[PDB]
C-alpha cells in the first residue's frame, strides 16, 4: 500500500454535494463509495442518486437516519440505483419513485473493515478506492474546520453521528490524515473537504463503521 493515496486524482470522485437540512449523510456516503467503484469498473464517472436511497431504503430512516451497509444491500437487492439526473436530490421524505430506466449502477454486495482498525482502513482505501465511514462530527471545531489536520481530544468514537467518505490518506508535517469528502456543500471546510487525524487512536471513530460496495 502507498504511503499516501488520493482517489480524486484518479477520477473516482464527483464534486461535493449539499445534503441540506435532511439528515441523509448516509445516502451521500453510500453514493460516493458506489460512484468510485462504478468508475473503477466502467471507466465512467457519474453522479448517483442519494434521494433514491433516502426514499427507497426501508431498512433505514430516510432523513431521520440510516446506515451505508443497508444502502449497498438495497442497490444489490433492488438490482440497481438511479443516476442523480434520473432521480434528483430534494432532501425531503417522499415515497419511493425508483425507475429502472434511469439505472446507472448495480451492486454485488459489500465488505466491512475490522472495527477500529485504521491499518485495515488504510489498506482497504488503497486497494478499493473511496470508502464509506462514520464519525463523531458533533464538535464545534469540526463544524468550523478550515485547514490542516483536524484533531480534537474531545471527539467521541462511540458517538457515530455522521457519515462521510474517505477518498485517500497522507501526512502533513508529521501528522497523518485521512482525506475526507463531506456532504455539507462547498461552503464548509476546505471546499467541502477536511483532513482528519489518522493513527491517532481512531480519532472521532473514523474506523468504527467503514465499509465499501463491490461491483
Ligand atoms: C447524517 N446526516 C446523520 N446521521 N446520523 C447517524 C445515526 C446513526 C448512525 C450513523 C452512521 F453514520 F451510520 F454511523 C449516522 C445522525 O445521528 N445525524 C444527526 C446529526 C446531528 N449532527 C451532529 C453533528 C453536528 C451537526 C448535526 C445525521 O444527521
Amino acid at each position: 500500500a502507498p504511503d499516501s493515496v488520493d482517489y480524486r486524482k484518479k477520477g473516482y470522485v464527483t464534486p461535493v454535494k449539499n445534503q441540506g437540512q435532511c439528515g441523509s449523510c448516509w445516502a451521500f456516503s453510500s453514493v460516493g463509495a458506489l460512484e468510485g467503484q462504478l468508475k473503477k469498473k466502467t471507466g465512467k464517472l457519474l453522479n448517483l442518486s442519494p434521494q433514491n436511497l433516502v426514499d427507497c431504503v426501508s431498512e433505514n430512516d430516510g432523513c431521520g437516519g440510516g446506515y451505508m451497509t443497508n444502502a449497498f444491500q438495497y442497490v444489490q437487492k433492488n438490482r440497481g440505483i438511479d443516476s442523480e439526473d434520473a432521480y434528483p436530490y430534494v432532501g425531503q421524505e417522499e415515497s419511493c419513485m425508483y425507475n429502472p430506466t434511469g439505472k446507472a449502477a448495480k451492486c454485488r454486495g459489500y465488505r466491512e473493515i475490522p472495527e477500529g482498525n485504521e491499518k485495515a482502513l488504510k489498506r482497504a482505501v488503497a486497494r478499493v478506492g473511496p470508502v464509506s465511514v462514520a464519525i463523531d462530527a458533533s464538535l464545534t471545531s469540526f463544524q468550523f474546520y478550515s485547514k490542516g489536520v483536524y484533531y480534537d481530544e474531545s471527539c467521541n468514537s462511540d458517538n457515530l453521528n455522521h457519515a462521510v467518505l474517505a477518498v485517500g490518506y497522507g501526512i502533513q508535517k508529521g501528522n497523518k490524515h485521512w482525506i475526507i469528502k463531506n456532504s455539507w456543500g462547498e461552503n464548509w471546510g476546505n471546499k467541502g473537504y477536511i483532513l482528519m487525524a489518522r493513527n491517532k487512536n481512531n480519532a472521532c471513530g473514523i474506523a468504527n463503521l467503514a465499509s465499501f460496495p463491490k461491483m
